């Protein structure tokens, strides 16, 4: 799990995951954002 230190986009990053490396798996850990490839 690619967990960036970047802020979620509401309540998850799937949307943010889906820009940084395609898929749109990615969710809100401590408010970070744990992109899922």
């Amino acid at each position: 799990q690619i967990e960036t230190n970047k802020k979620c986009q509401g309540g998850s990053c799937a949307s943010v995951c889906r820009k940084v490396i395609g898929v749109a798996a990615g969710k809100c850990i401590n408010g970070r954002c744990v992109c899922y490839p």
